[PDB]
DNA sequence: CGGCAGTACTG
DNA sequence: CAGTACC
DNA sequence: GCCG
């Protein structure tokens, strides 16, 4: 990274705009501050700025008061709640609404949370955790908890596959959380597992917590045996096998990834989900159109038009 | 001027 | 529904 | 915030 010394500042302003819920400003800024580490000279002059997809005018000036400077104005004007916010944020099931709405109410610390505030089931899970889910872990820990959850799939149906996907299947050092998809070849074995299995992960304490019990989609907590372990997120999603390889790209991401993706797909009339590439093409103002066959990831690229990026090149 | 994605819970 | 989360 |  060239500009370091411009993307430290410019991630201060980033992160005030997505706490204060300025949603697309705080886009903006991310992608500009992306584009300026994969550059590969130090920004130089106002125009070597607008040269750079993502960085307009605006940017530019501040990039370019910044070179002199050293050090930009704008700084100095945030207001004094971001860093509440941004502290009430990073409890998992609280956004920015909730956020501003506890600093309008004279809420200030997580003591204070603690305290007065009303939480919803999964703020307090979340709260419970607030160190625990902001650390990563080591992959080869999210090697045992997919193999946990494998072994406790296929007692039932040896014939299940499971995949940990997310950062860990870009091939990332640490990860976040582990995103465990599970499918079945005979395309309709896989229906109604999520009882059984579920019990057998909470049966001898594996699950700790459930954020979210949907009938395709489980996110929750979940920690292994011994000492020293942390409490890690853990989600898991159940597919038909028609869906597997959309599931598979949407889940291992990256989020960036999949948003670059999104775009050129509408290029070309066509839409990706994590369940389909449709040829789904109106767009005037805005009746979806065909599912195309997707058996693997590859075809996926390959009906947009793209060589095939194995999942530790889309981490972006 | 207006999109920047869509989908699934939760209450 | 608004809010939040998933990549 | 950027960009068509
Ligand atoms: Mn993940
Ligand atoms: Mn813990
Ligand atoms: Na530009
Ligand atoms: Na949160
Ligand atoms: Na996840």
């Amino acid at each position: 990274n060239h500009n370091l010394h411009i993307t430290e500042k410019l991630e201060v302003l980033a992160k005030a705009y997505s706490v204060q819920g300025d949603k697309w400003r705080a886009l903006g800024y991310a992608k500009a501050i992306n584009a300026l580490k994969s550059f590969h000279k130090p920004v130089t002059s106002y125009q070597e700025a607008c040269s750079i997809p993502g960085i307009g005018k605006r940017m530019a000036e501040k990039i370019i008061e910044i070179l002199e400077s050293g050090h930009l104005r704008k700084l100095d004007h945030i207001s004094e709640s971001v860093p509440v916010l941004e502290l009430f944020s990073n409890i998992w099931g609280a956004g920015t609404k909730t956020a501003q709405m506890w600093y309008q109410q004279g809420f200030r610390s997580l003591e204070d949370i603690r305290s007065q505030a009303s939480l919803t089931t999964q703020q307090a899970i979340g709260l419970k955790h607030y160190s625990d889910f902001l650390e990563r872990m080591p992959r080869e820990e999210a090697t045992e908890i997919e193999q946990t959850v494998q072994k406790a799939a296929q007692a039932f149906n040896s014939g299940l596959l499971c995949v940990a996907c997310g950062s860990y299947r870009r091939g990332k050092a640490t990860c976040g959380d582990v995103d465990v998809l599970i499918t079945h070849p005979d395309g309709r074995s896989h229906r109604g597992i999520f009882s059984r299995l579920l019990d057998s992960l909470r049966q001898e304490g594996f699950l700790t917590d459930d954020l979210v019990k949907g009938e395709t989609k489980y996110l929750g907590v979940c920690r292994l045996p011994g000492p020293g372990r942390r409490h890690r997120r853990l989600d898991i999603i159940v597919v038909p096998y028609s869906e597997f390889a959309c599931a598979l790209l949407y889940f291992t991401g990256s989020a960036h990834f999949n948003r670059s993706m999104r775009a050129l797909a509408k290029t070309k009339g066509m839409s990706l989900s994590e369940h389909a590439l449709s040829t789904a093409v109106v767009r005037n103002t805005h009746g979806p159109g065909r599912v195309l066959p997707t058996p693997t990831e590859k075809d996926v690229f390959r009906l947009l038009g793209l060589p095939y990026r194995e999942p530790a090149e889309r981490d972006w």
